[PDB]
């Protein structure tokens, strides 16, 4: 069969397995809801991945591994989650090596989602050959990683790149890690919806000529078509966004910013408006851009096995 | 004679000039301001550090090189000062290593001072051994430095590091650097000092029983003595710093940070708080101290030479 890895992804609404090829195609991807507990979550992961794992010998492909993307902390080298926020329920001090590799009788891999979007920009994005860089992948939630001298950084105990967790309000919103003014609080997908939902709650949010459970997709077109409310909330989003990358460029000071997920697109413009308004001149030749990868944590989630195996 | 660095230290106020031993002991410190114009910056430098070298030959000092750390971005293979904040002005572009070394005809290496005082904690401080630490040098400005697997991190545009401009608001204070919501903007020696005579200004700071140029150590006093205002702001300075170190946690992952200055020792405890408030549950094991040197920029601006000589 053609070489191949299985790759998961555990996010903050789905979960996601996919038969990905060598050369970063992905061949087929099953996605389901992220259960809310430990019990069913496990048994659907396993279940998805012996499936997957039965249609990729009648696709001809030749699995050599499996590659786990996931929200939470990560030891990488024992393939245990460490601990969750509550994106993730009942998910801590979980090894997933043990049981992914007794059912499926590969070897398993484990990194936060962030660290495995890195991994994919390396080996298939923006990010091949450099030195240095930082993403910031946007879905859910916010995840980061950080590559420096051409490797990850995991940090002293595995939390280096939690870089939806970066603060830049003394105050702010909320955040469900427990703290608040985290960039994630502003401008996750789960941020923009909440917002959405607020707005739309007290019929504020449709106008012009949109149809219509409101979503980020919708804060965005109700500000290109005129929404004043919802371009403010959509500024200030952006901004916060903006500020987590000055303080990423002022710390790691990256060749390039990749920024990956639906919401990408409609930041970039924001974040580089206010590193030139904010940041010192020595960053200002940083590259911004947004992802060329339609699903970074699932492709680096494969390049574990592709490259390790 | 004994081995001997010549080191210079060029601050937000001060210019000082030290011979300082293989072991870390400051043998002699001179201590000027630092002026305010290029020209006269230029020549007392090289006017302190002749009349330190002479001194070095009576007291029985062999001089190594000269190491110099400096405020602004810097680049430290060519020995060039890129930029600078207006802390230190006309202050841009500037070959230091040429002037000094055909003046003194000794070797001369140049930093960033808060990557400096990251080199000091390595070779004679808390940090000694580590692979993994970042300092936070409180002074007028805040400088940084990080440490990652041994060695300093200065990034694609010698801009790693500026922790003092790790942002922590929306809005926020301005900052010298030009934007504002900067922890420098809250915490700096110049931030309070700025803070002190606002207060003082309108007849507010002193209380119960000072005597009495307001400045940082005066605030401090106020509010162990009750300054209700004093407090306030004292708080609202060590949150925004403690949020900083928040930031450098999510991003880096230390094992360490070495919190030095006079103005370290008054906010260690609240940075602390704030950690334990609103930091990642894996991140809660990091150490916070005090720095045990007396002069971090000084003693790491002399660890060039003494280790590269
Ligand atoms: C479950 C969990 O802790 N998720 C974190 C973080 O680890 C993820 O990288 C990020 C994006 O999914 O979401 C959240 O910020
Ligand atoms: C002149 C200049 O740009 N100084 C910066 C920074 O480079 C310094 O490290 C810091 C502390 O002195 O002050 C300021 O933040
Ligand atoms: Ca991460
Ligand atoms: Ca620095
Ligand atoms: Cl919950
Ligand atoms: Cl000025
Ligand atoms: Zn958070
Ligand atoms: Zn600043």
């Amino acid at each position: 069969g053609t070489l191949s890895a299985l790759a998961v992804d555990l996010g903050g609404t789905n979960l996601r397995v996919a038969i990905v090829s060598m050369k970063g195609e992905i061949v087929k991807k099953y996605t389901q809801f992220n259960p809310k507990t430990y019990e069913e979550r496990i048994n659907l992961i396993l279940q998805m991945c012996v499936e997957a794992a039965a249609e990729a010998v009648k696709l001809n492909c030749r699995i050599l591994g499996v590659g786990i993307s996931t929200g939470g902390r990560v030891n990488p080298r024992e393939g245990i989650v460490l601990h969750s926020t509550k994106l993730i329920q009942e998910w801590n001090s979980v090894d997933l090596r043990t049981p992914l590799s007794d059912t499926l009788h590969l070897p398993v891999w484990v990194d936060n989602d962030g660290n495995c979007a890195a991994l994919a920009e390396r080996k298939f994005g923006q990010g091949k050959g450099l030195e240095n860089f930082v993403t910031l992948i946007t879905g859910t939630g916010i995840g980061g990683g950080i590559i420096h001298q051409h490797e990850l950084i995991h940090g002293s105990s595995f939390c280096a790149a939690e870089l939806g967790h970066l603060v830049v309000s003394l105050n702010g919103p909320d955040c469900s890690c427990g703290s608040h003014g985290c960039i994630e609080a502003y401008a996750s997908g789960m941020a923009l919806q909440r917002e959405a939902k607020k707005l739309h709650d007290e019929d504020l949010l449709l106008v012009e000529g949109m149809s219509v459970a409101v979503g980020a997709l919708h804060l965005i077109q109700a500000a290109k078509l005129g929404n004043a409310k919802a371009q403010s909330i959509l500024r200030t989003a952006g901004t916060a966004l903006g500020l987590g990358v000055v303080n990423i460029l002022h710390t790691m000071n990256p060749s390039l910013v990749i920024l990956s997920g639906v919401l990408a697109s409609h930041y970039i413009h924001i974040v580089k408006d206010v590193i030139r308004q904010q940041a010192l001149s020595s960053v200002q030749d940083v590259d911004v851009v947004v992802s060329d990868l339609v699903d970074p944590a699932l492709l680096g989630a494969a390049s574990m096995v592709l490259d390790y195996t």
